[PDB]
């Protein structure tokens, strides 16, 4: 069942599943996981690990909650740090970030490789080169940073980045992207605590849609 | 098939299903049923049997329709009275009611047990003690009453509550809650015919989101 | 699996699946396909093969992409010309087209039979009699015409209808319906390149919702 089953969303596309949606794959350790496949963007076959679309889910969550994953298949979610590690541990996944503003402008960024380490390495981000994208590069800054949540500060700032910027991320001191920030709906006077991508719409605009996704390259 | 399969949304959570969504459970008689699990609210592991979110579905329905269930897995639904009975017949399920107003403020009510009887007993409500909730108690009033729809009047009113308040419920003479009422979108001049919870926002305010859900005690 | 399994959304309804949403059916050759069932409209049991609702998906796509299907189970999609052929080849399906404008007026058209031929016959449209519908008949004009996309012109125009009208359809010279056109959101000055149904809201109005769906006649 593991040995016959699909291992990635790319396997599902290869087997004739052409519509984005939730499907079961088998992780390298043979555990089944139901994931969101994007078969429509940029050739299809992406496994989606983060999705924001309407502000229905609270993303200001603790370490245990980020570790296991949270949210809803009907809408917004974070798939979980243990899962994202399992998906990216071996071989090379590319990363794409898709963003939509409240005027329906679509922007994206793409990186050559993306891996997150295990819990003992604090889900350390190992990110390859910026390839291209109309949103510009707001992630290379975050290479080689631990993941941090409000109750576990692993950042390089003397304060608590997750609390200061009301999110959870691979904060440094502190960010140029904050896609797990608050769903603040376009322009906000609060500083850099929204769904922000600095090179895209800046530190005072919160996107309508965010998706982070991976595929074998 | 059934022997070791999950019996509730709580079993699924215990087995590592951390994302809300539609999953198959095996009812006490081993029939499979695809249900909506809420893995987030209040510890997670709730089986959701009513959901209102945008007024896309007509809830002013007849006895046969309430018996069978109606609506959409992608939006609003009533799971069905035969199914709700099968879910709650054996072994103490708690009830939670989650309500959201049009300014995104959340209120709730929780009850120590909840069951509905079979069709012959008119899906009679058997409700345990109010435990707590910021919405206040607007369901104890309905304890030990038959369900009624427009076309099957088992209420304690000389006329027809379901027609007068455009819903379906365990009406007495007539109600303090009406969550299968019309989707009237906030404050409404019309008396008590909306998605109303008397002790919450009162008889002239119709919530944006209603969910009714159960979990083993 | 196949000879006992459901063949259509109508079989699923007859077997007690009362909620709209995505389910597996078995095509005439026993291939499983996950499809969207509309268990409400006109008694229920329709298999939905096109859905537009918010302009999130690009429908200006090439022949290969129309052939396989594209979009998302979570929103807008085209189920795919090979699939639609398989669904409509044997046993005769009626067609219903559901349309909603931006003021929430609902209109429909219904045809007694609908089939599309295989790829070698360019997914030729074979349409039976108009039965009824408030949207009026804007599909008989397209009877017995090949499907065309921007990169494969099988139309009866000297130029390229798919390009001129920014869609994909059984174009003649060129159209009176264009439901795979651009999501232009109500009135538009551009001529006939939106989600248009001529006999409904005309060549300069793009509907909010369009669904195309089939059921055994
Ligand atoms: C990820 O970040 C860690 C810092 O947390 C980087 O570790 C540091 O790596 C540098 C080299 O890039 C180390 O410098 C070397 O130190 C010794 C002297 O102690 C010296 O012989 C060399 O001249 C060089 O300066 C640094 O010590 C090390 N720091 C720690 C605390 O381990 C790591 O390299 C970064 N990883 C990547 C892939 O960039
Ligand atoms: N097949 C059902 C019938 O069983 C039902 O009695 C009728 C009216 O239902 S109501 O909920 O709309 O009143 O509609 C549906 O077509
Ligand atoms: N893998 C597909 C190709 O097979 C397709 O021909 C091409 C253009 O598609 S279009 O619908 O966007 O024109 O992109 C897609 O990535
Ligand atoms: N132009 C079509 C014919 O081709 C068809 O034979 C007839 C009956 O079709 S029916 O599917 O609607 O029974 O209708 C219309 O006249
Ligand atoms: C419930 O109601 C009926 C009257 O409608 C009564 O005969 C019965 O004893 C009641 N049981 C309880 C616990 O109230
Ligand atoms: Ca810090
Ligand atoms: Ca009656
Ligand atoms: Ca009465
Ligand atoms: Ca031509």
């Amino acid at each position: 069942p593991c040995l016959t089953g699909p291992r990635t969303c790319k396997d599902l596309l290869d087997r004739g599943h052409f519509l984005s949606g939730w499907h079961t794959i088998y992780l390298p350790d043979c555990r089944p996981l139901t994931v969101l496949c994007d078969m429509d963007t940029d050739g299809g076959g992406w496994t989606v690990f983060q999705r924001r679309v309407d502000g229905s889910v609270d993303f200001y969550r603790d370490w245990a909650t980020y570790k296991q994953g949270f949210g809803s298949r009907l809408g917004e979610f974070w798939l979980g740090n243990d899962n994202i590690h399992a998906l990216t541990a071996q071989g090379t996944s590319e990363l794409r970030v898709d963003l939509v503003d409240f005027e329906d402008n679509y922007q994206f960024a793409k990186y050559r490789s993306f891996k997150v380490a295990d819990e003992a390495e604090k889900y350390n981000l190992v990110l390859g080169a910026f390839v291209e994208g109309s949103a510009g590069d707001s992630l290379t800054f975050h290479n080689n940073q631990s993941f941090s949540t409000k109750d576990q500060d692993n950042d390089l700032n003397t304060g608590n980045c997750a609390v200061m910027f009301q999110g959870a991320w691979w904060y440094k001191n502190c960010h140029v992207s904050n896609l797990n920030g608050r769903y603040l709906r376009g322009t906000h006077g609060s500083f850099a605590n929204g769904i922000n991508w600095k090179s895209g719409k800046g530190y005072n605009y919160s996107y309508k849609v965010s998706e982070m996704k991976v595929r074998p390259a």
